[PDB]
């Protein structure tokens, strides 16, 4: 059912500075995921050019985020390319431990926490604002998985029988208590506008 | 030999805009380009954290810039992943219809030229400075093209039999008469200070 991976070293250490450095402009992580999910959807666009069929799992390329105040969650959705199960374990198909190494020397030369997406780990920035993460995808050529992480070195996956998506990734945010505004209407609709407001794809904020 | 393309429409009409727009700004080019060869390098990163004999064709992961005063050429050269044939006629990998619909609409939403990369064409603000681009290109899959393109609607494609690179692409600007600054050390390191000055991979710039 559940298997449990350590973080590399380099991985970890990135999530701890995010965690504990003192940093107000929290709101970078909207426009990281934002981001993500906006190259998986280029990707999955490029594909379906030469071969149709990509597409069966779903036409529709966006984005929808998703607030709910009982469950303290933020969710973002896309139907991107999404993961295999080998994508997320190797730090969810990202270049994790050069890309850290480039972001730390940068932050020696001057740089601060909301450039993190230019050294590719902008993901990691979800942890600014959430005491967990999980990040559920469904790629053509594999089945649905659930990764999942509290931090604290470690990370999980499982197959996901939970609700089928068709095609593309879901990362739902627990919010961290003091970390509520990022799910009031009008404070989603500022980010959206004032980091992501030139993204090609529809992002559509549901209604509580 | 030689293979004669027509742009797709969109592509054109995005070639034309650049091409005859009023627009000052144009040093941005030199940072749409080698934001590209640092994907291409992410690319084969990733994929050699799975298959380390994907670096066969070059361990070194990097970026040159190399000036040529008396050809009036601006080449970058990068170590990235390359491009097959497919994604060089592909419109160079990028998803170029859709990008440059988004494109622009949000230069009707007060976006400018700056602004292209956000929308996955950056490779076109080449023809900011540049009457002629070669892209000379080798991936692991396949063997060494040559697409090239003057504008005015089509691009050509040939196999490569000049200098083979082992792996990686080469993008050589033939510099518009009045744009030979982008050939001047002091300029190109300014430019490079200004705007890749966080790219993770050794940006060498050759002398002359
Ligand atoms: C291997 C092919 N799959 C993908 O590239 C992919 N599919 O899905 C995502 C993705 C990842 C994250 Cl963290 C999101 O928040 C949203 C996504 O769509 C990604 C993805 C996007 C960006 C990224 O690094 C910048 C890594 C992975
Ligand atoms: C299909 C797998 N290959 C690649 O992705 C690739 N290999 O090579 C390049 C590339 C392209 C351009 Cl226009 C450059 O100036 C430099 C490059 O390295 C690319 C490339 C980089 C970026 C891009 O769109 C933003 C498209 C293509
Ligand atoms: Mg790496
Ligand atoms: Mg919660
Ligand atoms: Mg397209
Ligand atoms: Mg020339």
């Amino acid at each position: 059912e559940v298997e449990t991976f350590a973080f590399q070293a380099e991985i970890a250490q990135l999530m701890s500075l995010i965690i504990n450095t003192f940093y107000s402009n929290k709101e970078i992580f909207l426009r990281e995921l934002i981001s993500n999910s906006s190259d998986a959807l280029d990707k999955i666009r490029y594909e379906s050019l030469t071969d149709p069929s990509k597409l069966d799992s779903g036409k529709e390329l966006h984005i929808n985020l998703i607030p709910n105040k009982q469950d303290r969650t933020l969710t973002i959705v896309d139907t991107g390319i999404g993961m295999t199960k080998a994508d997320l374990i190797n730090n969810l198909g990202t270049i994790a431990k050069s890309g850290t190494k480039a972001f730390m020397e940068a932050l020696q030369a001057g740089a601060d926490i909301s450039m993190i997406g230019q050294f590719g780990v902008g993901f990691y920035s979800a942890y600014l604002v959430a005491e967990k993460v999980t990040v559920i995808t469904k790629h053509n050529d594999d089945e649905q998985y659930a990764w999942e992480s509290s931090a604290g070195g470690s990370f999980t996956v499982r197959t996901d029988t939970g609700e089928p998506m068709g095609r593309g990734t879901k990362v739902i945010l627990h919010l961290k208590e003091d970390q509520t505004e990022y799910l009031e209407e009008r404070r989603i609709k500022e980010i959206v506008k004032k980091h992501s407001q030139f993204i090609g794809y529809p992002i559509t904020l549901f209604v509580e």
